[PDB]
C-alpha cells in the first residue's frame, strides 16, 4: 500500500485498487482521463490554433485585419492525427505556418491565441500548465519582446481570475531561448536577459519560470549555448530545460545535466541505449517529457503491438529504470490532439501500460513543474481529488 | 490527508492521526522514536569508538597489541553530552583522539570498528546508513588506501549478509575528502581516483556511492576543489556531498550546487538569511544534514524555548520553506548521542515540533540517500512500517 503515488488511493476499497493495476483501456476510460487533473509542461503557445476552427476564431478578433497575411495551403498528412508514416521535424514544423510569428504580431490576435488556449485547457481539467513562447518572435518595429512578454502574461493572469478557484488552471510561461540558424549569440543574450528580468517583475500569478533551450541539436555551431554564462539564469531562480529534439547522441545530453544544470529534458527518446546515462537520469530527478503523438508522427511507433519489442516506445522502458516521465501534448494543434487523446495513445504504444501507471506520469509531473512552494501546494490539493472509475464489472 | 508523508499513514485510524499532529515530547516518545525504521546519511567512521567501553572493546582487539599507541587523556566538557557552552569546532574534533587514523592501521582494530558500528546501527533499527571513511588515512606502508578500503566494504558486507533480510541495515560508503585538504592536489586526485574505480567494483551490496568534500569550509582547498575536474567523477554514477557549515560564505554554497553539482549540505544551518539561495536549495531539492548534537556541542543553540526566536535551530524554518532536511548523528562516538537521541533533541532546539516533522526528516532522507533502484525500493517498505504509537492519547 506504500507504492501508490498519490496518499488518497490508499484510501480506497480493494474493488478499485484492483482495478488500478490492470491495463489502460483506450477505448471505455475515455471519460475517466477526461475528469483526471492532469499537467502540462510542454506546450508551444505559437502551435495550438494552426488549421481549423480555432484558426479563423483568432484570425476573426485581429485587430489589423488588413495585416493579416493570407491562409496559404497546408495539406495534413493522411490518415492524421495518425499518419500513414512520419513526417519528419521540419516537414512537422510547417504544418503550423496559418500562426505564430506571422500571425500573432497583431496585438488582437494574441489575445485569442492566448486566451483560447486557456479555455482549452480548463475543457481538458489541467491544473498547472507551463507555456512556451518566444516573445522576440513576435515584436516589431513598435512593439519590443518586453512588451509582448507584458502582454502574454497579462492575458493568461486575466484568464486564471475570472475563473473560480476551484476549478483554476495555473499557467506559467517559459521563454524558449532558441538557438537560432541565422541568429547569432545576440539572439541568445537578448532571451536570457528577458527571462532574468521577468523572473523578478512578478512573484504571484502567471510567472516566468524557466528557459527552453530549443535548438540544442545541430552539434556543428557547438554550441553557441555551451559557452553558457547561464549563472545569472541559477542565480535568478530560473530553470532550465533541453529541447533535445531531432538527434540522437549522448554526449549532448550529459553535458546538460551537469554544465547547463538543466531540470528536464525534452523528446529523450534514445536513453535507454545508453544505460550509464539512464542510471544518472533517474537518480538525480531528471525529469523526460515524452509526446505521444508529435513523437508517432516526426518518428513513428509501432501500434497496437502485443510485446515490449526493440523498437517499441520507450516509456515503459523509463518507468521500469526509474525515470521520472511525463506525457505532454507538444502542438495542441499542429498535432490535432489535447492531453487526454496522449494519455490515451500510451494504451496502443505501449502495449501493457496500466492506468496506475497513468497516475504515475501525472505524480511526475507534479514534480518536475518549475512551481514555487505555494503552487505546488495548491497543485497537489488537486491531484488528490482523483476521480474514481467508471466502468468496473468485467 | 495529501500532506501525509507516507501512505501507509493514510489507513491510520483518525485518533492516531491526530496524534501525529501533536508535538512531540522527548521523553515520553522516546520508545516510540526509539523504534522508528531510521536512515542514516551522516556518520563517520573513525569517530564511532573515542572513548568508554567501545574504546577498548577495539583496542582489545588489534593484532600487533603492542603497537597500539598509549591511551591518551581526553577530559571531555562538563554537561556532556550536553555542555552549558559550545566548544568550538577544533576542539571537538580533538575531543576524539583514542580512535581514527592512529588506532584503525591495525587490521585488527578495524575490523571491529566496522562491525561494533553496525551493531550500533542494528540497535538503533536503522534500514539504510551511508558511512564516510577516509581508506588513505588508515594506510601503512604494507597496507595501500585501497587494501584498507576493500577491507572496511568487506566487514560491513560480511555483517549483512549475516543478518535476516528483514531487519537488515544497509551499508554504503562514502568516501571523504579530508579537511586538511587542499595542501596537494596529489592527494585529492588519489581520492578521487579510488573512488572511481571503487564505484565499478562493486555492484552489489555494501558499495561507494559518492564522496564527500569536506574542507569545502576552507578557501585554500575549495578553490583546488573547484580547479579539479569533477566531471569523470559524474559519469561513473557517483554524487558527490559538501560541508558547510560554520563558514557562513554563500557563494560558497552557490557554486558547490552548479559547479561541483553538489546533491546534499553537510550543517548548512545559515540558509535563511538568504532567501534567494533558500528557494533554490528547496526547489532543486538539494538535502540538507543536520545534526542535532554536533551542533548544539560545536555552536551552541538555545535550549527549551517556549516560542521561536531570531537564533534557534533552523530546523523548524526549513521544513516550512521546503527545504529537504535530515536529521543524522555525525560523530556517534565523540558525541554520546545516537540516532535516537538526536531525533529527541529537536523537540528541545526547535520549540513545538510535531511528530508528523520527525516522520518527514525520515522521508526526506530516504529520497536523498544515494542508494540505487532496488535498495531504494527496499528502504520504502521498511519505512512504511511505521510503528503505530503506544498511548494513542
Ligand atoms: N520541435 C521543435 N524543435 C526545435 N525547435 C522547436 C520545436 N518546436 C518549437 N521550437 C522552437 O520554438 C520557437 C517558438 O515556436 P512557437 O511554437 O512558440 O511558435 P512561433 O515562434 O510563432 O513559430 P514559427 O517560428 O515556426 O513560425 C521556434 O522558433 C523554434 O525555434
Ligand atoms: N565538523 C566537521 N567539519 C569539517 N570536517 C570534519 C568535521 N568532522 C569531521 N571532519 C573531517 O572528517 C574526516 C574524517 O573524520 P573521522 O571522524 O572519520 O575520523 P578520522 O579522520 O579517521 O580521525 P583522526 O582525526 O583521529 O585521524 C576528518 O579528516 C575531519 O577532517
Ligand atoms: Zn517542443
Ligand atoms: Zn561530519
Amino acid at each position: 500500500i506504500s507504492e501508490l503515488p498519490i496518499p488518497a488511493l490508499a484510501a480506497w476499497p480493494p474493488s478499485h485498487l484492483r482495478w488500478l493495476h490492470e491495463p489502460l483501456d483506450p477505448v471505455q476510460d475515455k471519460a475517466w482521463v477526461q475528469a483526471l487533473p492532469k499537467v502540462e509542461l510542454h506546450c508551444h503557445l505559437g502551435g495550438f490554433a494552426t488549421h481549423g476552427e480555432l484558426l479563423h476564431k483568432v484570425r476573426q478578433e485581429a485587430a489589423n485585419p488588413e495585416s493579416l497575411p493570407p491562409v496559404r495551403a497546408i495539406p495534413l498528412p493522411p490518415g492524421w492525427p495518425i499518419p500513414e508514416e512520419p513526417i519528419g521535424l521540419e516537414r512537422y514544423m510547417r504544418l503550423g505556418d496559418n500562426n505564430g510569428s506571422a500571425l500573432l504580431k497583431d496585438p488582437g490576435c494574441l489575445r485569442a491565441q492566448c486566451r483560447l488556449l486557456y479555455e482549452a485547457l480548463l475543457a481538458d481539467h489541467v491544473a498547472y500548465a507551463e507555456i512556451r513562447c518566444s516573445p522576440a518572435n513576435y515584436a516589431s518595429a513598435s512593439r519590443s519582446p518586453w512588451v509582448v512578454l507584458q502582454e502574454i502574461r497579462n492575458h493568461f493572469q486575466q484568464a486564471m481570475e475570472e475563473t473560480p478557484e476551484d476549478r483554476r488552471c495555473h499557467v506559467n510561461l517559459l521563454l524558449t531561448a532558441t538557438r537560432e540558424e541565422g541568429g547569432d549569440r545576440s539572439r541568445i543574450a537578448r532571451h536570457l536577459a528577458l527571462a532574468i528580468t521577468a523572473a523578478e517583475h512578478w512573484k504571484n500569478g502567471c510567472r516566468v519560470v524557466g528557459v527552453d533551450l530549443a535548438g540544442f541539436e545541430d552539434r556543428t555551431t557547438r554550441a553557441a549555448m555551451f559557452a553558457t554564462d547561464f549563472e545569472p539564469v541559477h542565480r535568478v531562480g530560473l530553470a532550465v530545460t533541453v529541447h533535445a529534439g531531432e538527434n540522437d547522441d549522448v554526449e549532448g545530453i550529459w553535458q546538460a545535466v551537469f554544465k547547463l544544470s538543466a531540470r528536464r529534458l525534452g523528446h529523450a527518446l534514445h536513453l535507454s541505449r545508453s544505460p550509464d546515462l539512464l542510471r544518472v537520469v533517474a537518480e538525480r530527478g531528471i525529469a523526460v517529457e515524452l509526446c505521444p503523438y508529435a513523437n508517432l508522427q516526426i518518428k513513428g511507433f509501432p501500434l497496437d503491438e502485443e510485446q515490449e519489442g526493440s523498437e517499441t516506445y520507450p516509456l515503459r522502458g523509463y518507468l521500469a529504470a526509474g525515470v521520472a516521465v511525463t506525457l505532454n501534448t507538444d502542438n495542441l494543434g499542429i498535432s490535432q490532439a489535447s492531453l487526454t487523446d496522449n494519455l490515451l495513445l500510451t494504451a496502443r504504444l505501449c502495449p501493457g501500460i496500466t492506468r496506475l501507471e497513468v497516475l504515475k506520469t501525472q505524480v511526475f509531473a507534479a514534480q518536475a513543474a518549475f512551481a514555487n512552494q505555494a503552487e505546488r501546494k495548491a497543485l497537489w490539493a488537486r491531484l488528490a481529488q482523483v476521480p474514481v472509475p467508471t466502468d468496473t464489472e468485467q
